[PDB]
DNA sequence: GCTATAAACGGGCA
DNA sequence: TGCCCCTTTATAGC
């Protein structure tokens, strides 16, 4: 609450949106088993090789493999990433299968934030053309591809900007504080 | 729906 | 190894 500005001297904190992570349920699952026996699961192979599973709190998306992998998508953070995994755990091994908690681990880590003022694209592909993608008639975004940290940015006209591919949050952090300097360069007003 | 980003998973291609 | 998918999420123009 209060913003500490050692890790945020913009002043400004970004919103963490969705978290992915993993961890190894260590058992042979029955695929084909879980989506009969449980509520909110599917399941077509055809297509995609895991059961998807929903939960409503935390509100997320696991994907479940016959190997005991896990996917958990969908949280807001790190503590309710692990804890809904923890849930899919708990759901499976209530079915019957002996499923463990092995090498939890955060793979990814999206944020997003608002510097409140509009933003001339043009201007910063020019002089940072050597990191950014922007193709307005492609997609409406300036794709920003960070060196330190290795993160990539999309930053919108609006002022709206992501932050992706982070695997600890002070990643999106340091990403957005680098970036901040730069989008100020490049402020317009807004009509 | 499409277009854009990251990551994990199993799985098709080379 | 790489390519292409796969779900999730913010963002936003057709």
């Amino acid at each position: 609450n209060p913003v500490d500005l050692s890790k945020h001297p913009s002043g400004i904190v970004p919103t963490l949106q969705n978290i992915v992570s993993t961890v190894n349920l260590d058992c042979k699952l029955d695929l084909k088993a879980i989506a009969l026996q449980a509520r909110n699961a599917e399941y077509n192979p055809k297509r995609f090789a895991a059961v998807i599973m929903r939960i409503r709190e935390p509100k997320t998306t696991a994907l479940i493999f016959a190997s005991g992998k896990m996917v958990c998508t969908g949280a807001k953070s790190e503590d309710f990433s692990k804890m809904a995994a923890r849930k899919y755990a708990r759901i499976v091994q209530k079915l019957g299968f002996p499923a463990k908690f092995k090498d939890f681990k955060i793979q990814n880590i999206v944020g997003s934030c608002d510097v409140k003022f509009p933003i001339r694209l043009e201007g910063l592909a020019y002089s940072h053309a050597a990191f950014s993608s922007y193709e307005p008639e492609l997609f409406p975004g300036l794709i920003y591809r960070m060196k330190v940290p290795k993160i990539v940015l999309l930053i919108f006209v609006s002022g709206k900007i992501v932050i992706t591919g982070a695997k600890m949050r002070d990643e999106t952090y340091k990403a957005f504080e680098n970036i901040y300097p730069v989008l100020s360069e490049f402020r317009k007003i807004q009509q």
